[PDB]
């Protein structure tokens, strides 16, 4: 949930929607089991996609295109 | 491919046949599996049996004349 800290500041002053309120309510908890994320990007869908580690084994190199351009051009 | 350089040259400038444009696209692939020679007359099959050792204990000599001779002789 990108909006962490504003909820926080809004409990703190008061007001905020339940959803703010449960979402503070459940991440006080000191568990290990629950990962806390903070960010104007970070909890975005676009931080997501570098997260993924490459295989170890699987080949890194792209000879994708060069493929396709072959079949293109030669066929 | 006995003549490369030449060939290069040809197409280059921007001449060349359908053969020449189509082995020079199909050489361009970056990749290990593609092998070129420019031996010219080596690449002849008499240049290739040349080159070529054989086993000393190899069947190379004829016998199947001689014995044929010999049958025909007897009378």
């Amino acid at each position: 949930y990108p909006e962490l800290k504003e909820a926080i500041t809004k409990v703190s002053k008061g007001g905020g929607s339940e959803a703010e309120k449960a979402i503070v309510t459940l991440k006080n908890m000191a568990f290990n089991q629950v990962t806390v994320v903070g960010g104007g990007s970070k909890a975005y869908f676009n931080s997501f996609v570098e997260h993924l580690p490459y295989p170890v084994l699987f080949p890194r190199d792209n000879i994708v295109d060069e493929l396709v351009e072959a079949i293109a051009n030669l066929s």
